[PDB]
């Protein structure tokens, strides 16, 4: 009835298998794809050993039971894969082909690592389809554990990377895009350099180094300035080009997303400003007694991380992106289950 493909995307925290139905329209672009089958399995591909043994017991577990046979797979690992050296990788992939060549079920056209900038271009595909914005400037954010990305539509630039840019005719239109991949700026990641800064985290928090929390946002988003723009030069890298190419419009997914739908936070419409993101967490959680907050909020196992990820935020977006604090950020709310393989859909099925 439809055509279908399917995408495993092999995340850092697991792996998760897309099968989606599609039609393609008169310009040869997929429309009205849908998701009929889900399958998300941990731990992430990059964490099992890579044997025969396991990688068969992972992807049976992840595909044997799929309702769909003889469709094409695209296997794409990220930021998790990303992080092993290409001779480790190589024992991951040397398994996985020999186990798709086992079976006929599944017809692999593709297992590799997407770079970050890929992984970009498949973010900004994704929103723009959900918002309906393809075919008719958007800029899209993917806050993730491992790496970030920022995509904007940008002219054909000859003294930029041709890594950086991509370019695309979708719905019968050319696009070209900025897309930019930070492979250790990913909440994650990130999160690893500071957990011993008493600025980042709430009162009387206990810190590993034995110290206490003493939470203060300015402070704090200052200290992840210094990893954003005197270690990965975020700011000299995207502020220039974001002063010559203005957005419209930003939409931010990912770990945004989740931490604007905490109950600690207020956003309505599912925006929100740096301004405010960097004020609530500042006054809600860096400022405020850990215990008593902990009591308060006792199921929420991300709430001791809320004053980092805020003053983080507004670091990456605002004094690297050189994002305006009182800008209007859309995210697109953990409910709707927007997902970047949805751009891989429209790009390559
Ligand atoms: C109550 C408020 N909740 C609970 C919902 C939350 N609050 C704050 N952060 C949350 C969160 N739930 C998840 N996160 C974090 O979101 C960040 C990025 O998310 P993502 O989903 O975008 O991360 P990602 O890069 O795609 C992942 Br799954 Br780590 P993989 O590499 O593909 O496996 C990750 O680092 C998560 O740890």
């Amino acid at each position: 009835k439809h055509s279908c493909i399917a995408v495993i995307d092999a995340g850092s925290t697991g792996s998760r298998l897309h099968i989606y139905s599609y039609d393609t329209d008169d310009t040869n672009t997929p429309i009205h794809i849908e998701e009929i089958w889900n399958k998300k399995i941990k731990p992430g591909f990059a964490s099992i050993q890579p044997n025969s043994v396991t990688i068969d017991a992972y992807l049976t577990m992840l595909l044997a039971d799929a309702p769909i046979h003889n469709i094409p797979v695209y296997f794409y690992a990220t930021a998790g894969m990303r992080l092993l050296p290409q001779s480790q990788q190589k024992k991951y992939y040397d398994e996985l082909e020999y186990w798709f060549r086992q079976q006929s079920q599944w017809q692999l056209v593709e297992a590799k690592t997407i770079t970050g900038n890929d992984e970009a271009l498949f973010d900004w595909l994704a929103v723009n389809y959900k918002l309906d914005t393809l075919k008719s400037s958007v800029g899209v954010m993917d806050m993730g554990g491992a790496s970030v990305q920022i995509v904007f539509p940008m002219p054909k630039n000859a003294e930029i990377s041709k890594h950086n840019q991509v370019e695309l005719n979708i719905y019968g239109q050319n696009i070209n895009l900025y897309v930019h991949s930070f492979l250790g700026l990913g909440q994650t990641e990130m999160s690893h350099q500071f957990l011993n800064s008493p600025s980042c985290f709430a009162n009387d928090y206990p810190l590993p180094d034995g110290e206490s929390g003493q939470g203060n946002a300015p402070s704090c988003k200052e200290e992840v300035t210094s990893l954003m723009n005197s270690v990965h030069k975020v700011n000299q890298q995207i502020q220039p080009l974001l002063a010559l190419n203005p957005v419209n419009e930003w939409y931010s997914i990912g770990g945004i997303s989740n931490l604007a739908s905490s109950q600690l936070f207020h956003f309505e419409n599912s925006e929100l400003t740096n301004q405010s993101l960097l004020q609530q967490g500042d006054n809600q959680i860096c400022h405020q007694q850990w215990d008593i907050l902990n009591g308060q909020y006792p199921d929420d196992e991300y709430l001791y991380q809320y004053c980092l990820l805020s003053s983080y935020y507004y670091a990456l977006m605002v004094d690297g992106y050189g994002i305006n604090p009182n800008q209007t950020i859309h995210y697109i709310p953990p409910e709707q289950n927007l997902d970047w393989t949805i751009g891989v859909v429209l790009h390559r099925a």
